[PDB]
């Protein structure tokens, strides 16, 4: 069954003290329940070693935010699917909005990394999503297609091991905002191209997290659409009470 | 008194398993003996806040190999100076050969990196060096002028705080070697504009140190060079007796 899974991207935050203090704050908020999903902290990588130990891994799992698209070798300051693995995490995002702005993460560099992922037994969180202009043109499903061909050159078992998360990278900024029924429109579409690709069983069994703006007054009618699994999410993963009140709108 | 230094630039080389061990066996073979130098161990960002309890800090220094040109934030996937310091790291490679050939970064990228570090009390191991096709035109000395303007912009006593090191990028995969000789020639007319640019002081203060193959058997000649400084170590310092026979050149 397609798993529902709440997912944090903390970016470019937390020291390696409070990332520490962070990963324990959630530690103990969520040690009193089972959460009816997967619940997944994405750090920076200076904190992977430290934090995997401390969390309840039948409860929270840990992710790297990339990866390097070489195995190994002479890149200076890269990390590689390899060390991310070595450290306990077993995901990792890729793809994300971000490093497709500002690093130059295109196409076939995203394809190579998420090939070297898997290799290294880790679940990629592939990340797909259309700018404003291409949202006004209403170009977003042609968009999130082509970035799509860095994981339609897997195999479906290969394919079978990939989270998706939508990122509607028009509503940063801007004052705009995904309405529950855009997300689940996208979502939908997104759902059919995999439907395309692999058929019906690997489309229903990929989970397919939205990627916007997400806290605990929109969770719940966010993830109530049929093609929303879940959230990956920004801000409020910084937050305990935030980020628990978020993995609240799976309960039962 | 201008330091001597032994820097190892670890690259994308070692799991966090591999890199613990390599630091505890570093460690052990210094044990003995005060080296006659500073001694750093630069690593992936997975490692940083695992190897610098197992090093004697009297002895050895940690660095990253990269961080961030930005302070915190939406930078997903990238590790800031901040995150770097908080692991007790004390250094950070800058501009490596490798991130200005692969990952773009740029004259403005570096300068703002380098104020960053600074920020946060780290020392930069700043790294300069001209390709092929330029050391075959003659253009040596133009390409690193160029390339240090990532860091004239600081004030002198900003400027004071930074290691320089010079990378002869024509000697990879070319069969090429810049001779011991070469490596002075280029390593006086850096130190000869830091001095244009400060006066002689702050020029006869800075460590500039070697980056191309350094190796036991020739770190002796090299390092007897009035101009150069020491060493940052690519293969050997992956393996204790070859950086350790490199530390061994600066032996009294």
């Amino acid at each position: 069954m397609r798993k529902n899974i709440v997912a944090g991207n903390w970016k470019m935050n937390k020291t390696l003290q409070e990332g520490i203090a962070l990963a324990k704050e959630l530690n103990e908020a969520l040690a009193n329940e089972k959460p009816n999903c997967d619940v997944i902290i994405c750090t920076p990588f200076i904190h992977l070693a430290s934090v995997t130990p401390l969390v309840d891994a039948a409860k929270i799992g840990v992710g790297a935010e990339n990866c390097a698209d070489k195995a190994s070798g002479a890149y200076t300051g890269e990390v590689s699917a390899e060390m991310v693995a070595s450290t306990g995490a077993k995901y990792v995002i890729l793809g994300h909005s971000e490093r497709r702005a500002y690093y130059g993460e295109t196409v076939a560099i995203l394809e190579e990394k998420v090939k070297l992922a898997l290799a290294n037994g880790l679940t990629p969180i592939f990340c797909i999503g259309e700018v404003l202009e291409e949202r006004e043109a209403n170009k977003q499903n042609e968009v999130v297609a082509a970035q799509m061909e860095s994981v339609f050159s897997l195999s479906a078992e290969d394919f079978s091991k990939i989270i998706l998360a939508y990122e509607p990278v028009w509503a940063i900024g801007t004052g705009k905002t995904a309405s529950p029924e855009q997300a689940q429109e996208i979502h939908a579409f997104i759902r059919s191209i995999v439907a395309d690709k692999y058929g019906k069983e690997i489309a229903d069994n990929t989970s397919i997290l939205y990627g916007g703006s997400c806290k605990p007054s929109n969770a719940k009618e966010l993830f109530s659409n049929p093609d929303v699994d879940g959230g990956l999410i920004g801000g409020a993963a910084l937050k305990v009470s935030d980020f628990k009140g978020i993995i609240d709108a799976f309960n039962a």
